[PDB]
């Protein structure tokens, strides 16, 4: 069989899977009622891509994919029936094209996504040219029965169903395959025996085959030494910031020794993981006439983001003291998530605010920074300043620092161009 | 890297090993007994472990279990304390055909015979494929079956049942070939859903691979086969029945699709010698009051024994039919009792045995003096019962005539009684 048709061709799912069978060498065409970065993307790739679904655009094709974005009525999939044509699933595809290939699967309630990253980072510095989403595919997995991995990840389970449903999706490793699983979580050790493949887990347990112990947060960076299944040593620099990434990377380390990858390239990978966006991105260390600050840059906007950063700058040092500087993002967002905001943004020790960046937004009353600071100023954990003109900015700093202080400039508006600003200033 | 086989004697786990070894993994398997199989295994690096004992459990990665392997087993608690994986028989047969270019036969009736008619094509072509790179073999209603072609032959005893074939026909990748017969109105009823060509073969006008001039001589079939490109092919079967006839074909689909030459194909099925327990004739005996000939077969569902009968009369012109017949079940007996009874009297002479119950107890109404009773009152045959096994070799020759053909019928241990009758008689 020579040509395949996706119905939908740019739907999210679907342009993946197309490119991959792509690169293989089969013929490709589909249909799409958009044509636009994808569409034009895979077209200059050699596809053939209709807009509009037509009856005729079947023709040629062996088998036709169609996702569940696909309605029981669409001309494609009723003609392709009528003539014979198979018309396939999204999610049987991606099995298939993962049979003879080596795929890795991420799953889990939480870390999916940064192992799956942590994998492939490592892989590429590895030299292994993994295809994620060579012969390597790395795969996030999210609960999925179709898959044929090679190697599964498993970070956590946090429902007899569901407990089933894992069960049954290990099941898809071969006889030679292997299940890494989290030492830490009972609810998996509980469905080791059940299992019936080879188990590798890590962890902080008293019994994870590979081991983390003295770990350490320095700042947004993490430290700590995992001990390999053979009793080797390996003293990780992690710079992302929790134990939970340790507990990431550590799923990410085992799952790259077990198919034998050098122990630079893994550490190199880690030791250059950002977190993929604009998260505790350090400008620099700067002595100001008051004191010596670490100045950081930070994207969260949402009560939660803003929370974890906190968090995560606490547990970086344990007696620095937090001054941070946030821009809210957005009236909307300020006046449907107030008293959140009043909360999290009174878990620091000093405050200024600065205006809200509107975004495109005609403000609201009593949605505003003024608004929240008088809010936040009546819980009385902290009394902030206001920086309406962000000219000034510096100096009202220079006047609350002192020695050793974090600063966080905390937003996604201007916030981080304001933050480089100060910068080059205090550069000079 | 080590396969250890608990129980590896058997005949079913042997082969799947014999497989992983020539795949180049390193096996071990334990038995309580010695033997052919086990010597013949060892012989090629096989490490066997005549008894168990939890020390044979040593370097292994992944432990293969039959369905003969119980609670008390040693290797099996030690093994489960080792955290070593526990594997069954299929799926870690399953496993085997994925890399594999899996051919599965699977179907109400016709699987076996359709197995072997496909592995001996193939062998014909210098293919020399695994059966039990390319593997043919029988699939039993299989889920884990991940094969590049799967047969249906038929399916008939509900709804319940057809979804799982629908499922079993999925396990095909996408590009894959569903074979199934034409002339079956559920099979054909299901063909949308399968999501994966289908071919289809049989006597029906529409049959992708269709039969025509059917005409059994001598206890061979002698018919036309129009593939695809209306390209015409006549087929010399060995062996008896239009049943026969499209579990042939069936087989020569899967051949001509894969590329196969007519010659080959023709030449082996021409070339068929019959699958054993199917119509399996075990030869001519003179006996005082006649020469008879002495078939054995399998079927003991009432369809299956109908085309056997049919079969038979269809290439022994003018002379009697004899059964001696043994119901399997007692259930089943009682389900298809009606049906048994218009069968079962279709035939000459009837010679009944008890059930044989594979463990049921008895049902009242339901065994075998109650179906010879019905089969009395229908009043075609009169048959007789045997319960004393030991008195049929007696209690045929009182009734047999010169040219009988005689069917031993059924699924029990009625081949075994039958072989045993022929061996006596040889002598």
């Amino acid at each position: 069989v020579q040509q395949i048709h996706f119905i939908g061709i740019g739907g999210a799912g679907m342009s993946g899977i197309a490119e991959i069978l792509l690169n293989e060498g089969y013929q490709i065409s589909g249909s799409d009622i958009a044509d636009g970065v994808v569409t034009q993307r895979l077209a200059q790739a050699g596809a053939k891509i209709y807009i509009g679904h037509a009856e005729e655009h079947i023709e040629g094709a062996s088998v036709v994919v169609v996702s569940s974005a696909i309605k029981d009525d669409n001309p494609e999939l009723v003609t392709s029936k009528q003539k014979r044509i198979p018309v396939i699933q999204r999610a049987q595809m991606l099995a298939e094209i993962m049979r003879f290939r080596h795929g890795i699967a991420v799953a889990g309630t939480h870390g999916k996504t940064t192992t799956t990253a942590m994998i492939s980072m490592i892989y590429t510095q590895a030299k292994l040219d993994p295809t994620f989403v060579s012969r390597y595919l790395i795969a996030e997995a999210d609960e999925f029965l179709h898959l044929q991995p090679m190697v599964s990840v498993v970070t956590n389970m946090e429902f007899e169903k569901m407990k089933a449903t894992y069960v049954k999706f290990l099941h898809n490793l071969p006889f030679y395959g292997l299940a890494v699983m989290c030492a830490d979580d009972p609810v998996l050790m509980e469905l080791v025996p059940k299992v019936g493949r080879q188990v590798i887990t890590y962890g902080f347990s008293e019994q994870a085959d590979y081991r983390i112990e003295d770990y350490e947060q320095t700042g947004f960076q993490g430290h700590y030494t995992v001990i390999c299944p053979n009793n080797e040593r390996i003293n990780v620099l992690l710079n992302v910031p929790g134990k939970h990434n340790a507990l990431n990377a550590t799923a990410a380390l085992a799952v790259a020794k077990e198919e034998g990858i050098a122990n630079e390239a893994i550490l190199e990978a880690l030791a250059d993981f950002q977190g993929a966006g604009r998260r505790f991105d350090q400008l620099g260390e700067f002595i100001r006439p008051n004191g010596k600050v670490r100045l950081v840059d930070d994207y969260g906007h949402h009560p939660t983001e803003v929370g974890v950063t906190i968090k995560a700058a606490r547990e970086g040092w344990g007696d620095k003291r937090i001054v941070m500087i946030f821009q809210p993002h957005r009236y909307s967002r300020t006046r449907d998530l107030f008293d959140d905001f009043v909360q999290v943004l009174s878990q620091v020790d000093a405050l200024i605010m600065l205006d809200v960046y509107a975004a495109g937004e005609a403000p609201i009353v009593g949605a505003d920074s003024k608004s929240l600071c008088r809010s936040i100023r009546n819980l009385g954990k902290v009394d902030p300043i206001l920086v309406s003109d962000t000219s000034q900015l510096g100096d009202v700093l220079d006047q609350i620092i002192q020695d050793g202080d974090l600063i966080l400039a905390q937003g996604a508006g201007s916030v981080s161009k304001i933050s480089r600003g100060l910068a080059e200033s205090w550069k000079n």
